[PDB]
């Protein structure tokens, strides 16, 4: 998938905006390894994707949206662990504005699918 400016990977992982992904959260909950420092991550990407001009949000953007509090490592923490539960789906990516890396876009995963 190709991203397009004023993004580039300076701004770190991706997450595609969802709006079911509202009501998937709270199902999240039930399943093992959900905690609530994942929760908060999750909580965060759905607020600041309200006002998503792009259908996505950045790390970067996750961060500025704390003034810092939640720091990069902190967020690729949660992001491991929530990839490791299963709640996220990485997708290779491409930016048209330098190279893409180790930065990846991360879509919600129906819970409904995670049970099985």
């Amino acid at each position: 998938r190709l991203i397009k400016l004023p993004r580039t990977h300076k701004d770190g992982h991706l997450f595609e905006v969802s709006e079911a992904a509202i009501d998937w959260i709270e199902q999240y909950q039930h399943f093992k390894g959900v905690t609530k420092s994942i929760v908060e991550l999750m909580n965060l990407i759905s607020l600041r994707g309200l006002r998503s001009r792009d259908g996505l949000v950045s790390t970067t953007e996750l961060i500025d949206a704390t003034d810092g509090q939640l720091t990069r490592a902190a967020i690729q923490q949660r992001l491991r662990a929530a990839v490791a539960v299963g709640l996220f789906k990485q997708i290779p990516v491409r930016f048209e504005e330098g190279l893409a890396g180790k930065t990846m876009l991360h879509r919600f995963i129906n819970p409904n699918q995670l049970i099985s």
